[PDB]
């Protein structure tokens, strides 16, 4: 019952889009932060759905949301680290030790939403935010959908995503399972925060870098610049074949994704 504890202070964007723009909105009288997703509606209400059934520490929180009329107004959490897209250095990638626990962080965010049977569909860097504490979280759900309803998997068919990121069975089947193609765009990821570069422009065989991928020439470019650990599992996740690409919980127990490697994000320190 605190007056002026509904007002919200929109500060500044922090990005636009087809869909709209996204601002940073600060309470007038809390100061906390939230961001703001404004809808200029003429997908939307489904997107809506999706995030009321979200509740993970590795997904960007949904606090609700304001029709007024032609405009939605999406109130989601506010990740003051940005995009993981900024943390990758181009043509370097970033620290192993750091890739391993944005992997780690991304897994557990993708087991959660294929627990509950959604597929985000879209995972790139531009969509994984980080919070304070570096924190990863997957968001935008605008192009997510059910996979699984009453325990029963409904075969995906549409064609949705981004194309560097996309699984070769997208372009090439008529009907394909959800979960290795989110599966196959993580891999996608790891690769892009170890080498600051994305393989190719699409999984084609009319792509010759995508082509050299399959005749294993990790000499060349992408894949050089790679640990032997981590591409072992690259060679795992990025496999053509749907149902010979490694699941999820045998990404958990890959050598590279089990091996100490990064420290704790320290705090203390004092001598004598
Ligand atoms: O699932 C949630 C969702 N669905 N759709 N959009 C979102 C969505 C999109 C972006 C964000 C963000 C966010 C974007 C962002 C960008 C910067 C970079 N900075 C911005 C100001 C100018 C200088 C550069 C820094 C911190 C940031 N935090 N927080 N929460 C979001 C939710």
């Amino acid at each position: 019952a605190v007056p002026f504890v509904e007002d919200w202070d929109l500060v500044q964007t922090l990005g636009e889009g087809a869909y709209g723009e996204v601002q940073l909105a600060v309470n007038r009288v809390t100061e906390e932060a939230v961001a703001v997703k404004i809808v200029d509606m003429k997908n939307i209400k489904k997107e809506i759905c999706i995030n009321k059934m979200l509740n993970h520490e590795n997904v960007v929180k949904f606090y609700g949301h304001r029709r007024e009329g032609n405009i939605q107004y999406l109130f989601l959490e506010y990740c003051s680290g940005g995009e993981l897209f900024d943390r990758i250095e181009p043509d370097i990638g970033m620290p192993e030790p750091d890739a391993q626990r944005f992997f780690h962080q991304l897994m557990a965010g993708v087991v959660y939403l294929h627990g509950i049977g959604i597929t985000h569909r879209d995972i790139k860097p531009e969509n994984l935010l980080l919070d304070e504490r570096d924190n990863l979280k997957i968001s935008d759900f605008g192009l997510a959908t059910v996979f699984r309803y009453n325990n029963r998997e409904r075969l995906l068919n549409k064609m949705c995503g981004t194309l560097p990121y996309v699984a070769p069975e997208l372009l090439k089947r008529r009907e394909f399972h959800a979960e290795p193609v989110d599966v196959w765009s993580c891999g996608i990821v790891l690769t892009a925060m170890l080498a600051g570069e994305l393989p190719w422009d699409q999984p084609s065989d009319s792509c010759q870098e995508y082509s050299d991928w399959k005749e294993k020439k990790t000499y060349l470019n992408p894949w050089k610049k790679i640990d032997s650990a981590p591409l072992a599992l690259l060679h795992k996740i990025l496999v053509e074949n749907p149902s010979a690409r490694i699941t999820i919980p045998d990404i958990k127990k890959d050598r590279w994704y089990n091996k100490p490697l990064k420290k704790g994000a320290k705090r203390p320190r004092v001598t004598s």
